[PDB]
């Protein structure tokens, strides 16, 4: 309707004073802290409530339709766990055993701390691409070779597979300990706000170039070649050139076998996805790919008639716990920290996807100890990081899941794979193992499409996803990450640093101000000038401030008082012998600014300082309580600089101006 | 007066309507880089005058009054400028000579690109320190040690005094030519935002940990002790220890006639500062100690008598030009790097600082273009790296300067005492030399002062200035730099992240919006609940943002729903068989805003989407015309959530949702 109001001119002090203050909080820091740790009984249930989530859902189960659903979902996810287990396993570069292990012990700790319901705890490519990266570099192969075999001329320094793999597994079960640690720290200590560094462009450029990685490392054994382990700067690049330089050393069994897995299994899985109103349940093409390929591999045997590269290394039992090689903490730590933030960044990625669908709530503190606790839990039980991988939990929500009793079924489909089961698998071929992890690569593959889409948008958003892909290749892949949140966090200082400045003007018969760069009927007060400063002044857009000052008055503060100066020689001269012509004040609409960065505010005090020996007033328009309060205190407001310069709105800074000249020219 | 209005209520759409925008500018790419470029002779001039100052100042002379001051500060200035000099020369590992070398050449590049008057160009402890730390770090004492002089039992590996100096000088060269290089890439690039970092607080922790170290380096000269020149992680509290295990092989003389003189300057000094009215000429207390020193040392022979520490290694006379090693940049371009911004920063600090006290004005990028060419030139004969010494650039200021001619004259002085003079001072002690260093030490030694003053204000700059002067200690020097600048951008990052956010309530009577937590007689709408967030939304304060708003409307937009979705299968059932109570709206005072991070408008176009399914409006109030251009772009105005929910004012939100619950209940 009508937008009236009638007020005076309350421009600092003349709202300071008729209005009471609230009394601030005293410090009181010994009852702060013994009121924070309670003693009723009901803060201790409560944390225990949240501690333990089994004692929420388990106690109010639904048997009689929640239980039907979780065994069918259970035997589905049990027999894709059991196969990405053990390919992602090859990733790690740790045995084809210790991958089903990943896929049992996680799920068991995953049960009685977790805080979702349709998320599958296991391997994950990309994470298992980091733990290998960390046990090539502390273990190479060059590190193990033993000459024996009389060889011709020099010592027979062949490969030395087989006690080989105790360096890897104990390397690789100690980096989950330290994985698991830095999330119970950051869940004890209640610090989750790292995580929110990780902004979905950057997680989504390092997944898509972490995905060309697993794309190279695969590639690897489908042509079954041998590299050189090549680690550091450009490892995928140098990786790349001498899989090139090693085209004719390779097996047309492999290649031909893993080639049209890639294939059947891409087909079918986006055959499934477009026609999802035929058939609910996804057909499990990873698993009848393998139970095919096994088949085949038994009947020809593909190790003796075409060489082909099988994985004959399951012993088909379980193993005491053994103790972590505590000690290489310091070689790894800078590794782990990139790992354990990674595995959480996706875990909540993935949870809150199934979560806003299915419309229930996932606690942040509580999923780092949910996961701190499975890596501990995992790393004494000679197991690699575990998360959670969208391909896997995708097939828990669709052929129906409702709490983790789903995973816990899962988890027996993997017991039965250890005890018994698992030496079946023994004619498989590595290649077709190599090339399911490819077909799920398809979702992080279609990710570059997103680059047009947010140059459109922000292109602060664009930049970062192109900057950590490209960072994430040159320079390895936990570096990248380092990479890339160093580069987010300057982009918010350059935001910040170089703000979007205006010249704001007054709309006729009217009280708001608009930019002047933006409407072109603005008519300005004549001889105030108006001017708009966001991104609030630091030590860095201190200097910055000054050069949006001199722009939107024409002139500069210290050259037009050096002129003066320089010319009132010859005035004060001819007793003994015988520009700043606009600008009447300036009102620095001071709206959106947050702090104040005391460093920064010495200059403003210098800024009234120096328009007052130019006869030029610097009025200010919308400063906070927050700010002012910080004015205050930081010596600026002397016996010159009053609060009366302040103002409430920017219309009263020229209505006050307005009203000063009519009684004084 | 009276401050009344009378306008509609213009939400987003009754004002953008009949508001005709501007038009913008094309991209036309050609044509600005054309238009940039210009042809006349006036931009040449231009350009050729502000490249080289000397065109402006030299034919504009004051000869009568300024030759004669300019001479006097001249020859002043001189005797202390090859003081300072051949004291520095004893903190970057090299020759006394090559002291009076950089005291010498950079003063006379710094006279045709010079953008100041009252800069004496010089040595300085902090680059002497760090430009001796770096050519310890990469020649050491132990890689030059030649087994010589029929020893006792093992070989006679004496010290090889000598052609180790050589090593060193090429070393310095390369070194101050790379800054140099650095300082003229960073000036022709205009790029000078990067010095911006450097807040107060950052260089005064940054240079109270250098003068501890140059206090530690010079009691170590003066107590004649030989350390291990450890370098790298607590570097200063190991020669510090190693200082203190070894006292007794101290020399008495050299330890006294420090002490003496120590004693004698710091006296004089603070009796010249004290009592200023009496005498405005500075009495040269380091020439009168010099000579004093360098008399009583030649009558009595400290060098056989006492056997004092002496310098005899002046040859009195110039050298040819050498080559710099070029090659070693790999290894010294980060302390390359640092070197150049801490000796531009301090220079641009001085140049400032006695700017504003004669009023005139002082270029940034013509600065740095000087200082690089002052470098460069400064390589190719021999020197280090040259900046402005506070203390130095007093007397010229003190004695009388207006022109660069003050340091002409001082460069002739200089002049004498290298072709000529120089060898008078061959008996003076290593001990008085390194004591006018400690002497010139008090006024960074009293930045410590400044701790409590900052606490009392913005307490986030009082712990960076702690935070500096601790990892400048702990790790290295040139490291604490760069440590200080990332944890300044972090500080910055943090204040954006974790704003000020408060519960901003209607004053009776009037359209003014004050803090609830800051005043008592604020009455809010009913229903209606106003949320006001400064620092911008992005990445990483969206959670904080989430968190405000559950916290302000006292529910969870999540919870609610989940409760009526898990109480509504209880209604919809009894067919088969047979909280948000007071916010009615919640309006987002977002006036503070600068961008949005496309990442941030996903998240508002969520809450808007979830608290609509609560029968929640969310509307906006002082959202700019810059971010609401942005928020078109990112795809946030679909069918469903228009212009209209967006205000111009806070106070045309009220009325709006006013006039909406009188016209319909």
């Amino acid at each position: 309707c009508s937008y009236t109001v009638s007020r005076p001119v309350y421009s600092e002090l003349a709202f300071q004073q008729q209005r009471e203050r609230r009394l601030p909080e005293r410090r009181t820091l010994r009852d702060s802290l013994a009121r924070s740790c309670s003693c009723s009984r009901k803060r201790a249930f409560g944390v225990v409530k949240t501690l333990l989530p089994i004692l929420d859902w388990l106690p109010k189960y639904r048997v009689k339709e929640w239980l039907l659903s979780d065994i069918i979902s259970g035997v589905s996810t049990g027999l894709v766990g059991t196969l990405q287990g053990m390919a992602y396993a090859l990733l790690a570069a740790v045995p084809v055993q210790f991958g089903l292990y990943s896929a049992f012990f996680p799920i068991l700790t995953y049960f009685v701390f977790g805080t979702s319901r349709h998320i599958s705890v296991g391997p994950f490519p990309v994470v298992s691409l980091m733990v290998g990266s960390v046990v090539l570099s502390m273990a190479p192969d060059d590190h193990f070779l033993v000459p024996s075999g009389n060889g011709s001329a020099l010592n027979s320094t062949t490969l030395d597979t087989g006690t080989r793999d105790a360096a890897r597994v104990l390397l690789a079960s100690t980096l989950t300990l330290l994985v698991g640690i830095i999330q119970l720290v950051f869940g004890g200590l209640q610090i989750g706000f790292i995580v929110r560094y990780l902004a979905d462009p950057l997680v989504g450029g390092f997944t898509t170039a972490a995905a060309f990685q697993v794309l190279v490392s695969q590639l690897k054994i489908v042509l079954n070649v041998s590299t050189k382990n090549y680690n550091g700067i450009l490892s995928i690049i140098y990786t790349l050139i001498e899989i090139f330089q090693n085209i004719g050393d390779t097996n047309i069994a492999d290649f031909i076998a893993g080639l049209l897995t890639i294939i059947v299994c891409m087909a079918v899985k986006e055959l499934n996805d477009r026609f999802k109103h035929r058939i609910p349940v996804p057909i499990p093409i990873e698993v009848i790919v393998t139970i095919i390929a096994t088949a085949i591999s038994y009947g020809a045997n593909l190790e003796k008639n075409y060489n082909a590269g099988i994985v004959k290394s399951i012993p088909s039992g379980f193993l005491p716990p053994v103790l972590p090689s505590v000690g290489l903490f310091s070689d790894m730590l800078a590794a782990s920290f990139s790992i354990a933030v990674v595995a959480y960044a996706i875990a909540v990625s993935v949870g809150k996807v199934y979560a806003t669908k299915h419309d229930y709530v996932i606690d942040g503190n509580q999923e780092f100890i949910a996961f701190g606790i499975s890596n501990v839990f995992s790393g004494f039980f000679s197991c690699f990081v575990a998360t959670t991988a969208l391909s896997r939990t995708a097939v828990q929500e669709s052929t129906g899941g409702k709490t983790q009793v789903a995973g816990l079924i899962s988890a027996v489909i993997v017991m039965v794979a250890i005890v018994a089961l698992g030496r079946l698998l023994e004619p498989l071929q590595k290649s077709v193992l190599a090339a399911v992890v490819i077909a799920n690569l398809k979702g992080m593959f279609m990710q570059v499409c997103d680059v047009p889409r947010l140059w459109k948008q922000n292109k602060t958003d664009a930049v970062i996803w192109v900057f950590t892909c490209i960072m994430s290749i040159i320079l390895g892949l936990d570096l990248g990450l380092l990479a890339g949140l160093l580069f987010a966090l300057l982009t918010v200082v350059l935001r910040v640093q170089f703000p979007s400045w205006n010249g704001l003007g007054s709309v006729p018969s009217t009280d708001i101000y608009k930019s002047i760069t933006h409407y072109k009927n603005l008519e300005e007060p004549e001889g105030v000038k108006i001017l708009r400063f966001s991104s609030p002044i630091f030590y860095g857009n201190v200097d910055g401030f000054k050069k949006c000052i001199n722009s939107t008055v024409g002139f500069d503060a210290i050259r037009v008082y050096n002129k003066r100066l320089k010319a009132l020689r010859r005035i004060q001269k001819l007793i003994k012998k015988g520009p700043k012509v606009p600008i009447h004040s300036l009102v620095l609409d001071c709206g959106a600014v947050s702090f104040l960065d005391v460093v920064g505010v010495r200059s403003l005090r210098m800024i009234v300082k120096e328009f007052q020996r130019i006869d030029v007033n610097v009025y200010f328009a919308l400063l906070q309580d927050d700010v002012l309060e910080k004015m205050e205190q930081c010596g600026f407001f002397d016996d010159n600089i009053r609060k009366d310069r302040f103002f409430l709105t920017v219309h009263d800074a020229i209505l006050h101006l307005q009203n000063q000249v009519k009684s004084r020219e």
